[PDB]
């Protein structure tokens, strides 16, 4: 309870959850959601941020979903592979929201906020997936996000995930990139580093 | 040329332009754009960031636009008021793009990136107006932004514009808030401060 409360209090009630999504295109309303990974965070007693929990689902292209081959070629996902283990968008988000809503309960926490690289992209797909599924209990703030591309611009002078991670002194494997799980991992680590670094430099507290 | 490359160099080529819009609702696709202000930035010889150029346009509701009274009640704008001096969305954007493209011409810069509080909101309306007007040659990055709500969250632990500005040491006047000019202005000063504060604590340069 404490470490989830100290986390939220760091962001005025916001409970930051790192999200990465794979898709069949750039249109959140018409292109398929194909993969989603979520990483929750926590604050240790010293006030340092770090990764807590990890969820990950492959998602079945919804009925009516367009699919751009350039997208599939990019992330390498085959929506047809049987051993894929894809579930519905509903199932994926419901399970993630369930884990998040619990976080928000143990609260100085009020609402969840999405952390993502170029968060506008991942946010819109999540909101669209939730839309199709008619999920009423959505714990994420409907418009606000923590975009690590902007935070990296500030702290690192880099907006590209790989280059930002490298520049931050992080390991980065191009061969593992563009996978929901790896990308979310790197992004959560990058996010935690930027915040902590700000702390180490005496930028925080105020 | 110097101040623009330095600036751009700080963000790997990105030429940051602060933007604030006023609208007739929350749907960028279907609700009216009513107002837009833009503030360019510059870096002095000491490496500090500050506001440079400012332009501002009231915008006439495009044909077919919806207007939410709650939106109008919120911002105080009357789209019928004859002395607004409202221009087309094409005109406001064209004028703003012209000034921005002039900045990108600097050797260091190669693309503009929008700075805004909850930037996804402003960015979507900007991109939709540009789309309505069939504007090629849009100098702003098509999907990237610098969101001051996120940067204030990190730097100050505040995400709300007024709260962040107050918490930052800046004056904020709720009287003048929710207007394009004022909001863009507070937002630009807040962005510059967060960047500068970062520099002053030794987070930048990386050396
Ligand atoms: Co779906
Ligand atoms: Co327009
Ligand atoms: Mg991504
Ligand atoms: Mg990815
Ligand atoms: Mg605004
Ligand atoms: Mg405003």
């Amino acid at each position: 309870n404490a470490q989830l409360t100290g986390l939220c209090d760091r962001f005025r009630g916001f409970y930051p959850v790192v999200i990465d999504v794979e898709t069949a295109g750039f249109n959140a309303k018409t292109d398929a959601l194909l993969e989603i990974a979520a990483i929750t965070l926590k604050m240790d007693e010293q006030g340092w941020l770090m990764p807590d929990t990890t969820l990950h689902f492959h998602v079945e292209p919804f009925v009516g979903a367009n699919l751009q081959p350039e997208a599939l070629a990019f992330n390498g996902i085959d929506p047809n592979d049987p051993d894929r283990g894809a579930v519905s968008g509903y199932e994926a988000l419901h399970e993630i929201f369930k884990v998040v809503r619990k976080g928000i309960k143990a609260s100085g926490c009020n609402r969840a906020i999405m952390v993502a690289h170029n968060a506008n992209f991942d946010h819109s797909f999540m909101m669209a997936a939730a839309e199709r599924a008619s999920l009423k209990r959505n714990p994420f703030h409907p418009f606000a996000t923590f975009d690590t591309a902007a935070l990296a611009g500030l702290a690192l002078g880099q907006t590209v995930l790989s280059k930002a991670c490298q520049t931050a002194g992080m390991d980065f494997d191009s061969t593992q990139a563009h996978s929901a799980l790896y990308d979310t991992e790197r992004t959560a680590v990058l996010f935690c580093e930027i915040v902590n670094r700000w702390k180490r430099l005496g930028g925080w507290p105020l």
